[PDB]
């Protein structure tokens, strides 16, 4: 035999604290993500869909931590039926978190390098598929863990000794090798394009994508590197004393809790690294528990054209395009400002196709796009004298989520002096 009674009892108090830490910040940060994109605003692009789904996978994960904490406090208190069920939510939430993390890069891969964009309706459908794929891939990971023994876990007293090895290989490549290979290749292809583009945020874009990979490695690699030498023990390629298995168990415990911190960093790696999500969160925090908050060129410029004077009921076509080579723009829109009034949105269209019009112009104006040329046109039929304002063109950028691309502004006058 080989006893492990003292190693688990000495690591338990350290593990219980970090669990509470991961449960505290992970539940707050991942609730704010969902709350920011759905409160007093709606879903805009295909990234928000995957962001919510990633936050949903993290919430389901973090909600198991208080149950895991009650398990260490009293080992017996967890029965069979809850342990298999609690373990089911653990792996399903883990694989879906990894599935959607990979989908972040791919959707931004096809959008940046290949200029193919997915609308929200398609992104929701794929999200359903990813949850299904995460469940079917988690079946062999909890069906063996349904042991209400002294310690709930694999407990491979039965099954062949190669069964944990196949499960580790499937776990090592499915949860680390394949995800890290895709997001490294995707963000490398993207970074080498942005660094040469004319984007005014090209510096921070690459630094954002680099942070995603580093945090993913320094938090997941220690756990899979420890599973690698554990699989080496099962393969009988290396020797293992009783003490060696105890050192390997303690290394498994600490590095596994390290991987649990990754679900607390996902809000800081995708969502709240963007200025638009920071400003949107700052307004939500402002109504309740925060204070209301109260280059410029020589790069990419928005060429505007189509303004002029026209009688009431006439027609105009506004045109806007990017004067540089930028590949990180995912949406553009039109804004106007009447004398003595504030700047208001009139028509916004994303490169996925989802359009959004203002109340006063809906049914009269029609906004259209061109992805390959980064151009957006606004057909203004049945013009009214109330539409007399200075129309500005705006462009939005991906990853960093900035909308500081503005045009010079074109004039649209309807109510003027006309003779018989």
């Amino acid at each position: 035999p080989c006893v492990f009674t003292d190693v688990l009892n000495q690591s338990k108090p350290v593990t219980l604290f970090l669990y509470g830490v991961v449960f505290l910040f992970g539940s707050i940060g991942n609730f704010l993500v969902i709350f920011t994109i759905t409160w007093r605003r709606r879903i805009q692009c295909s990234g928000d869909v995957y962001f919510i789904n990633l936050a949903a996978a993290d919430l389901l994960f973090v909600c198991t931590l208080p149950l895991w904490m009650q398990y260490l406090l009293d080992h017996n208190s967890l029965a069979s039926v809850p342990c298999t069920l609690l373990t089911a939510c653990f792996y399903v939430a883990m694989f879906a978190s990894l599935c959607f993390i990979t989908e972040i890069a791919l959707d931004r891969y096809y959008a940046i390098v290949y200029m193919r964009y997915r609308p929200v309706k398609q992104a929701c459908l794929f999200s359903i598929f990813w949850w299904i794929f995460a469940v079917i891939i988690a079946i062999p990971h909890f069906m063996v863990v349904t042991k209400k023994d002294n310690q709930c876990m694999t407990d491979y007293d039965y099954l062949e000794v190669s069964y944990p090895i196949i499960l580790n290989v499937e776990l090592m490549l499915g949860a680390f090798v394949i995800p890290l290979s895709v997001i490294s290749y995707c963000y490398y292809r993207i970074s080498r394009i942005v660094a040469v583009s004319q984007s005014r945020h090209k510096g921070r874009i690459v630094r954002v994508l680099i942070a995603v990979v580093l945090v993913f490695i320094i938090f997941w690699l220690p756990y899979h590197l420890t599973l690698f030498v554990d699989t080496l023990k099962l393969l009988k390629w290396i020797s293992s004393s009783c003490e060696f298995e105890r050192s390997l168990k303690r290394a498994l415990i600490l590095t596994e809790s390290l991987a649990f911190c990754h679900c607390c960093l996902n809000p800081l790696l995708y969502v709240f690294v963007g200025t638009k999500f920071r400003q949107e969160l700052h307004c939500l925090l402002a109504e309740f528990r925060l204070v209301p908050r109260g280059p410029r060129g020589s790069q990419v410029q928005l060429v505007e054209s189509g303004g002029g004077l026209v009688r009431p009921g006439g027609s105009l076509r506004l045109s806007c395009a990017a004067s540089g080579s930028i590949f990180t723009i995912y949406a553009m829109g039109w804004y106007r400002q009447a004398p003595g009034k504030q700047r208001e949105l009139v028509a916004r269209i994303t490169f996925g196709g989802d359009t959004n019009y203002a109340d006063s112009v809906k049914g009269r104006f029609t906004i259209s796009r061109d992805n390959a040329k980064n151009a957006v046109y606004l057909q203004m039929n049945s013009l009214k004298p109330e539409d007399t304002a200075v129309y500005y063109c705006n462009a939005e950028e991906t990853i960093v989520e900035e909308a500081d691309y503005w045009g010079q502004g074109t004039q649209v006058t309807v109510s003027s002096r006309l003779e018989v």
